[PDB]
């Protein structure tokens, strides 16, 4: 456990502009794009980071970069304000990524108003510093993550941030049934994904592709598509730092004739409530998972089978993944031909 895994915990990942935990506009890995209200003004401070037009999305690499860098700009802060270099000297690793963890959430000039707490956190009164926290407008914005940062301070060790690990497992279990469900047409119980969290791998044969999905998806008409083959894999042994592999081999896609966001959208419309249920009962998140999820992805596709109308056309490989404005389509032994 390191600071960039608990705060990777606390603001998750989002490829689109999201408005934060204070309510003001925010971009990759908790980055705070802008105070103001109005998403053009927003756009100005990604388009400075980046250097290039980018109407207000990013790569994840560029969110990892923007990552490190407002840490960096944190523990510059930190260094430079009076109040709280001091009672950072005098804190150990964990007790300073906490600190280091308020700082980037509420910046460096507001953290610093906490003179109470500072000054008993310098005389390393942990319990009483806690109870005092508890009583706090930052406990009101975000009150799971201000029980986790106290917990830390508390105890001076990694425990609060595991168990908020094992929820982000669990949600994520919840997001990837849901998600394969919609996908397919194959009836998929949590036992199956309970596979893909055990052992790195979850393969399953002879699949039907849901037209429906795919219609709402693209958005031209699918007919009906069949994949022989879908290998799912998960970075299990880093499940914060999200690495997922999604794998379709022999793929036969049908298509009538007469851009991930919306896939986003679809399920936030049919699942939000199912799953917001499921974890009610397990005791609008699923965007956020399914948003980090998405992001997470790469994809390998193998001999895929597409017709259009009719045409064919024949793939033999193909890749997404990121490369250095987004994710690289490559693609290799495309023959196209009739009947």
């Amino acid at each position: 456990m390191n600071i960039f895994e608990m705060l990777r915990i606390d603001e998750g990942l989002r490829l689109k502009i999201y408005k934060n935990t204070e309510g003001y506009y925010t971009i990759g890995i908790g980055h705070l794009l802008t105070k103001s209200p109005s998403l053009n003004a927003a756009k100005s401070e990604l388009d400075k980071a980046i250097g290039r037009n980018t109407n207000g999305v990013i790569t994840k690499d560029e969110a990892e970069k923007l990552f490190n860098q407002d840490v960096d700009a944190a523990v510059r802060g930190i260094l430079r304000n009076a109040k709280l270099k001091p009672v950072y000297d005098s804190l150990d690793a964990v007790r300073r990524a906490a600190l280091i963890n308020m700082v980037f959430q509420m910046g460096e000039t507001g953290v610093a108003g906490f003179t109470n707490s500072l000054r008993m956190l310098q005389q390393k009164r942990w319990d009483e510093a806690a109870v005092n926290l508890a009583k706090s407008r930052w406990y009101n914005q975000t009150p799971n993550r201000a029980k986790r940062v106290i917990t830390t301070f508390r105890t001076g060790t990694w425990d609060a941030y595991a168990a908020a690990r094992t929820v982000q497992r669990r949600l994520l279990a919840f997001a990837l049934r849901k998600l394969i469900g919609s996908i397919l047409l194959e009836n998929v119980q949590p036992e199956d994904i309970d596979i893909l969290f055990s052992k790195g791998v979850l393969m399953l044969s002879n699949l039907q592709l849901n037209c429906s999905f795919l219609n709402a998806v693209v958005s031209i008409n699918f007919t009906k598509g069949t994949l022989r083959r879908l290998i799912l894999r998960l970075n299990v042994t880093d499940i914060v730092n999200l690495n997922v592999e999604l794998e379709v081999n022999g793929l036969s896609l049908e298509i009538e004739l007469v851009i991930l966001d919306n896939v986003v959208e679809y399920m936030n419309k049919t699942a939000s409530q199912d799953f917001e249920d499921e974890v009610i009962n397990e005791g609008n998140l699923l965007d956020s998972i399914l948003q980090k999820c998405l992001a997470s992805t790469s994809v390998l596709m193998q001999d895929a089978l597409v017709y259009i109308g009719r045409l064919e056309a024949k793939l033999d490989f193909m890749s997404f993944s990121s490369v250095k404005t987004s994710r690289l389509l490559n693609i290799n032994g495309i023959t196209v031909s009739m009947v």
